[PDB]
């Protein structure tokens, strides 16, 4: 599980700043 790798996961707020999110 990541911020952006498959499967992306830009659910949290430390996922979010992620430029790959926001």
């Amino acid at each position: 599980r990541d911020c952006c790798t498959p499967p992306k996961k830009c659910k949290d707020r430390q996922c979010k700043p992620q430029r790959c999110c926001a």
